[PDB]
């Protein structure tokens, strides 16, 4: 029998980890890479596809599942799981983000109201409401429910927003555990917020160890802060949460970005990068990102990437799939999605692997000099 | 305004003859190939795209369209036109040939009765139920329902499909006259039989120059008898025929078989060889035909064909093909098919302008030199 949630640190490398969280669904690898799931449609990769690129757990956006088709009916349908025909762990968003990003009729202390992008409906969100939809969804990772605040923001609005959210993260916590059948099967995780600023950080962080969560995440970054400034917010914010638990970069990120976050401490990772830069004719590799759609990709019998162990690198050719894009064939997008998908969880093994083997510090300096380098 | 049915010969060469048919839905350039017609779905080429490899007519076969959906559904639809979703002219078959060789209850000289190789419920076919039949699906040429002698044929056999053939052509000619509908707006073409037997084809031309067609077909051959023998029974079989009227080798052929029946006078011809050969992974070429699953083609960055200049020639690799036919997608098989129709019609136009300079004795030689070598 698996447990509900057991965190496991099997080597580190200075701040670096790696290791499994293990819970009733399956095992996860970390440092672990989520891709963004979807219903199971001919319009995206089957999840049969999505598991054999290494994927262990995918992420469900609250925010777009209870717009379309509605957590009730997700519910009904059998859960997130059957809904999406993937039977390993789920992490759930709490839907906070979309709704400030995409959405918004009222704001207080209390929740927010807001009108769908859809079809105009109202919705509510709140700690207890966000909690109860992520209950319905099923889903194994639960995210608490806070307030993010815009970039750039003022000291006075980064402190506001954190103070609520703390309080926020409180009431998330009381919600999940009420429910004897949601506490009992899934994990609860926290977000630590404070914008850039280092005081509020530590604010936020000793706010949510006394509350106490599964696992701690860092949010509040990948919103234009520029790279340069993400790490630095990281270098001083991740050893402030527990150190003997999971800690997971929000919307991170890029291939460079994930390097650099796994040196300072963090241990999951979901982006729609891969998926959408798939769908726009981009390919990650070692040596950077390519674009299939130019010319000096028309005949080269070389796979995307040289290396890369995909399914899609094993069988077809720059060539063949830069000829399905410029035709505009739904193939052409799919393979380029599997193969960014795959291309990052391979990122992931290596990272896991060099952690392992006490070689990670290097592998991070050889990854930059060849991703810069550009040499494809 | 368009006539009914005008056959002009502008050129000849020897017994070859290029020209043109003009019908009321359009004109047909002479030689022509017709591609053999399908219901406009998903699993077929588009007719935008059939009509844009220069095909100018297709063809309908009566007995699979009287077996699904049915003629009389397809009237309620529109006719065949509409079901086809191809407004040019359309050429039906007798629906005689499929049922030898596909169904058979009872034959007779009043007709067939026989049973549906997919539902086994009973049909009736006749020169009298065929013409019917023809004019329900509002096809632009119809064939006279005639007896095919299996191959090979006894001479005593031979004689009496033959005669039994010419009794229903008669019949059909009647039919086809009954009704004012069909008879001012489509044309009806006679079939010739006799074997391999010189006077029963003898037989076969006088009697039908008596009743008096359209168009005359040369039935009874690629049945089987090799190409020697196909020739030789063109030989002296085209001659018989009406000078001033099409002449069509039904179901034939390879490109070699059409090179040396127009040679030997024939104006039409049909075959499912390119949609067959696509499906299964073989496109014809000058240099013969290729199966694009050899691995010799998987780094062959080459057209198809060097010299085609169809839609996917001007496109796609070897290569690539060959990775989709490998890959089991779709695409490859549609592409390969488009490439195989668009092959016959640039195989068409060839002849038709070396017939028009006077070099098509030249142009045979020379395609039989490269075709055989298979220097491809
Ligand atoms: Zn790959
Ligand atoms: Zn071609």
């Amino acid at each position: 029998d698996r447990p509900r949630f057991s965190f496991s640190i099997a080597a580190r490398e200075g701040k670096a980890r790696t290791g499994t969280i293990e819970m009733k669904r399956g095992v996860i690898r970390t440092p672990a890479f989520m891709p963004v799931g979807t219903a199971a449609t001919v319009k995206a990769l089957k999840p049969e596809t999505v598991r054999a690129t290494g994927a262990d757990i995918i992420l469900g956006n609250t925010y777009h599942l209870m717009l379309r088709p509605g957590a009730e009916r997700i519910a009904k349908l059998g859960g997130l799981h059957s809904f999406m025909g993937w039977d390993r762990p789920i992490l759930t968003d709490s839907g906070g983000y979309q709704v400030m990003s995409l959405s918004l009729t009222k704001q207080s202390e209390e929740g927010v109201t807001f009108k769908s992008h859809l079809d105009g409906s109202r919705h509510m969100l709140s700690p207890e409401r966000s909690i109860e939809i992520q209950h319905l969804l099923g889903s194994d990772i639960v995210m608490a429910f806070d307030e993010s605040t815009p970039y750039p923001a003022t000291p006075s609005r980064a402190a506001s927003s954190m103070e609520r959210s703390m309080r926020w993260a409180k009431r998330s916590r009381d919600a999940f555990d009420s429910r004897k059948e949601q506490a009992e099967n899934a994990a609860l995780f926290g977000i630590q917020q404070g914008s850039v600023f280092e005081n509020l950080r530590q604010q936020s962080a000793d706010a949510l160890a006394e509350i106490g969560f599964d696992g701690y995440a860092v949010g509040g970054l990948a919103v234009g802060e520029g790279q340069d400034e993400m790490f630095r917010v990281l270098d001083f914010s991740v050893p402030m949460l527990p150190d003997d638990k999971p800690h997971y970069l929000m919307g991170v990120g890029k291939p460079d970005d994930i390097v650099g976050a796994v040196e300072r401490g963090i241990d999951m990772f979901d982006s729609v990068l891969p998926t959408r830069s798939g769908r726009n004719g981009q390919a990650f590799t070692w040596d950077g990102p390519i674009n299939i759609r130019n010319a000096r990709f028309s005949e080269d019998l070389k796979p995307l990437d040289s290396e890369c162990h995909c399914a899609v690198c094993q069988k077809w050719s720059r060539a063949c799939i830069h000829a399905l894009i410029r035709a505009g064939e739904i193939l052409g997008a799919m393979l380029m999605t599997e193969h960014n998908i795959a291309f990052y969880q391979q990122l992931m093994q290596k990272i896991r692997d060099s952690i392992s083997e006490g070689r990670f510090s290097q592998f991070a300096q050889d990854f930059r000099a060849r991703y810069f380098a550009r040499n494809s």
